Formats: structure tokens, C-alpha cells, sequence
């Protein structure tokens, strides 16, 4: 009978995504790999990306709601997204979820599904310096 | 649903808008110069980049492998300016194919935050 809590219920809901995408893309706009790429004012960005974890997440289908089908590899067609940039992007979820005391099962589901979509986004060769 | 690919018209839609566009790029004196005297290769790619990046089929990708756009745009001068008026063409060519409304502003403030992305040369 139970039902078990969703992704989202299970890292804390609404509450927690709004805190969590707001420090995540703090760390977004300081880290010099990640900062000239997206658009200079990210609330919007952080808006989309609440709607769209929430759902990803189990919640309330905000993203697809508003915006359509998420299609994300399409969506970051055009921006350069390196693998560097890609495990930076991740470092900056992982330094946000400290901030926001997201661990145990729930951390380790969240990001295991985000490290394999931003494998996903990756449509630029490395840097010389990665063989 | 439902994806910007099938509300911009589809197919029928991103052929006469992308041949108008390049109409406009190619008598533009800030842009023609850069590109290749005859565009049907461009605009051929041009029609698969954006059918896919609106959510079409990836037919882009499916020929070209990894878009890697601005690096693709690196051996050519691409100044603020003259990215402006890339998007002035594109401007015309949805203002004469019809593209107005939500579907518009949703396109050209992406296709505006990919031609910035593609300048690599001060003014
Ligand atoms: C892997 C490295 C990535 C980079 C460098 C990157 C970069 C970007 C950039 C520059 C934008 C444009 C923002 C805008 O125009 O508003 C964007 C949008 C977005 N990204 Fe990422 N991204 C990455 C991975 C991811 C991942 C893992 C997710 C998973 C949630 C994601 C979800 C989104 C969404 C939902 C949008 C907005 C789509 C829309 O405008 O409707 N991205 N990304
Ligand atoms: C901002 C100003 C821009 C300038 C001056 C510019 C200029 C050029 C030039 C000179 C080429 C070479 C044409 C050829 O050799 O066939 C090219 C190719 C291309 N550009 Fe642009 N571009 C700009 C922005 C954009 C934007 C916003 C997009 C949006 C998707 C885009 C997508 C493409 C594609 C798909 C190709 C074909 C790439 C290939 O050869 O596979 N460009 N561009
Ligand atoms: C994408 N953030
Ligand atoms: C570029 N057209």
C-alpha cells in the first residue's frame, strides 16, 4: 500500500530544489570554465532549471508544462560543451548540494542521474591536454 | 507537447525560411564576404542544424557528427557586428515566412544568445 516518496519528496521538495538551483548556479556564474557561456543574468536559467528538476525528479510535470519536451541534448546544441565543462557543471551541483545538506541515498541518486545527462550534453572534443 | 520544430510550421517552414535567410545574408556587405559565393551547402547544413536544434530529427548530427559550433566558426571573423547582422538577415527572413507570435521570440532570443556565443573577434 505505501507509497514510497518520490525523488523529489525524498530530497526535500519544492523547498529544497528553489535553495539548491539558487547556489548551484552561484557557483555557476563564479567558475571561470562555465560563466561566459550562459547568459548573464541566470535568473531565468535558474527558473527553467527548478521546473525542470522537479520533474525530473518525480514532482509536478513543470518543465514539459510550460516549455515542452525537455529534449536536452538538443537544447545545448549550439553552446560549447566540453567534457571539462561538463565535469565542472558537476562540481558546481556537488558544491551546492553540501550547501544545501542534500547526502545519503537521495544524493547519490540525484547525481549519478545528472553526471550521466551531462555526459549526455557533451557535443565538443577536449582541450589539448586530454588525450 | 509540443516541440518548437512542429510549431515553427516544420519541415515546409525551416526550408523557405532558411532560403530567404541566406538571401538576405548573402546580399548583406558585412556578411557576404565571409561566406562561400554559393550557399546551397550552407543552407542546406543550416536546415539541419535547426530542424534538430528545435527538436526535429537529429539530422545534423546524424551527418556531421558533434555540432561543435563555435569551433566550427572559429577560422572565420566573427565580430559583434557582424553577428548582429546575422541576426538582422534572420530577422527579415521570419518577418517574410510568417514566424511571429511566441514561437518567434522563443527561436530568436536562442538563436541571439548562439550568435554571441560565436563571436570570437572584437569590433
Ligand atoms: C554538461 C554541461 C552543461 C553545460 C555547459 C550547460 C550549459 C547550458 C547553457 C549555456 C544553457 C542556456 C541557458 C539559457 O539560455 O537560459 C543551458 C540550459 C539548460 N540546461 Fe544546461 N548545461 C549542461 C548540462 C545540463 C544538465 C546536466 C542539465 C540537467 C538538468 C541541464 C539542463 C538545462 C536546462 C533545463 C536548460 C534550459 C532549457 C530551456 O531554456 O528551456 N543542462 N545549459
Ligand atoms: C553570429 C554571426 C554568425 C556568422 C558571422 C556565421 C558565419 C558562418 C560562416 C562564414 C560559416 C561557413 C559557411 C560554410 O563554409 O558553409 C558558417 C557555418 C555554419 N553556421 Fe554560422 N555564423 C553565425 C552564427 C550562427 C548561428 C546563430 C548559428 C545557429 C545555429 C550558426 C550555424 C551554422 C552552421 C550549422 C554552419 C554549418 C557548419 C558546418 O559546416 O557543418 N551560425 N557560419
Ligand atoms: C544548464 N544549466
Ligand atoms: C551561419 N549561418
Amino acid at each position: 500500500s505505501k507509497q514510497p516518496m518520490t525523488p523529489f519528496e525524498a530530497i526535500g521538495g519544492e523547498q529544497c530544489i528553489e535553495i539548491l538551483v539558487d547556489t548551484f548556479y552561484s557557483y555557476v556564474s563564479k567558475h571561470p570554465d562555465l560563466s561566459p557561456i550562459f547568459p548573464d543574468d541566470l535568473t531565468e536559467t535558474a527558473r527553467k532549471q527548478k521546473q525542470f528538476l522537479t520533474q525530473y525528479l518525480g514532482g509536478p510535470n513543470l518543465y514539459t508544462e510550460e516549455h515542452g519536451h525537455p529534449m536536452l541534448r538538443a537544447r545545448h546544441l549550439p553552446f560549447e560543451i566540453t567534457p571539462k565543462r561538463a565535469e565542472a557543471l558537476l562540481s558546481c551541483m556537488e558544491q551546492a548540494m553540501d550547501d544545501t545538506g542534500v547526502h545519503g541515498h537521495i544524493r547519490e541518486f540525484v547525481f549519478e542521474r545528472l553526471a550521466l545527462t551531462a555526459q549526455h550534453m557533451v557535443n565538443t572534443p577536449n582541450e589539448t591536454g586530454e588525450i
